[PDB]
């Protein structure tokens, strides 16, 4: 059969936590096959299929700074790499799903948040009135499925086809910030009174919950400059936001005002001691071979750190 392969620097560093997919779009797909083929099996799905699916998928996102079809396969990439570095810890099912479910994640992303749509009153926020964005995203996802001849699940029997759609549903809620805090105070107990146990389902959930904040929080897991220049186009977005909630009568968060570019390097130091380090932190407590997405976090860190002493 027909193995996708890659060049020898790529096919090398792919299998690298701190990979980046690089500047020339037309090789994501391919990037993304050749993840597929590996963590799943040249078996998995019919190739004339996925290729539909990944090029309706990329369709589907948007041309906006951050939240696009870049951000889709780098999620997709970490995630690769925390299943390959993770080998014999997830089903058959979790390996299909949740490529797919990374990929699609963030489908049809306007560059907005939840609480952006909120206040504008958007019709999303009355279609779904938490995880607004994130609801929407599965729903983009189940859409593409069911087009024609882009059912890259066919080959599966009704309860395992209902498995997997629920793996990605769960994967997909996870991505919402606003419940990853809770998610992770749990896991972060139920391992340390020795109660965290893989062979429970909720648990499984929950852990792939976490997984799930760790591949979408990796521009923070990157080498510097990769770092530093994501920060860019995340902050872009985040000023377009705070330039529309000025729009509608509102001071927006200082995260979002464009007028406050200063204090990003401070910004960025709560984010990381937040959200990002507590992540890795309890992802490498449960899964110890992650370990290096927390070194890499730390490292960015320190160069936050050396921005702010106007070392860098
Ligand atoms: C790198 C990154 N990856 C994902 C996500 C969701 N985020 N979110 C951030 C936010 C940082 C931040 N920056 C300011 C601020 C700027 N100027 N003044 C204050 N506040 N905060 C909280 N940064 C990230
Ligand atoms: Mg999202
Ligand atoms: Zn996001
Ligand atoms: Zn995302």
């Amino acid at each position: 059969l027909m193995q996708f392969t890659l060049p020898v620097r790529l096919c090398k560093e792919i299998e690298l936590f701190h990979f980046d997919i690089g500047p020339f779009e037309n090789m994501w797909p391919g990037i993304f096959v050749y993840m597929v083929h590996r963590s799943c099996g040249t078996s998995c799905f019919e190739l004339e299929k996925l290729c539909r699916f990944i090029m309706s998928v990329k369709k589907n996102y948007r041309r906006v700074p951050y939240h696009n079809w870049k951000h889709a396969v780098t999620v997709a990439h970490c995630m690769y790499a925390i299943l390959q570095n993770n080998h014999t810890l997830f089903t058959d099912l979790e390996r299909k799903g949740l490529l797919i479910a990374c990929l699609c994640h963030d489908l049809d992303h306007r560059g907005f948040s939840n609480s952006y749509l909120q206040k504008f009153d958007h019709p999303l926020a009355a279609l779904y009135s938490t995880s607004t964005m994130e609801q929407h995203h599965f729903s983009q996802t189940v859409s593409i499925l069911q087009l024609e001849g882009h059912n890259i699940f066919s080959t599966l029997s009704s309860s395992e086809y209902e498995q997997v759609l629920e793996i990605i549903r769960k994967a997909i809620i996870a991505t919402d910030l606003a419940l990853y805090f809770g998610n992770r105070k749990q896991l972060e107990e139920m391992y340390q009174t020795g109660s965290l146990n893989l062979n429970n389902q909720s648990h499984r959930d929950r852990v792939i919950g976490l997984m799930m904040t760790a591949c979408d929080l990796c521009s923070v897991t990157k080498l510097w400059p990769v770092t530093k220049l994501t920060a860019n186009d995340i902050y872009a977005e985040f000023w377009a936001e705070g330039d529309e909630m000025k729009k509608l009568g509102i001071q927006p968060i200082p995260m979002m005002d464009r007028d406050k570019k200063d204090e990003v390097p401070q910004g960025q130091l709560g984010f990381y001691n937040a959200v990002a380090i507590p992540c890795y932190t309890t992802l490498t407590q449960i899964l110890p071979p992650t370990e290096p997405l927390l070194k890499a976090c730390r490292d960015n860190l320190s160069q936050w750190e050396k921005v702010i002493r106007g070392e860098e």
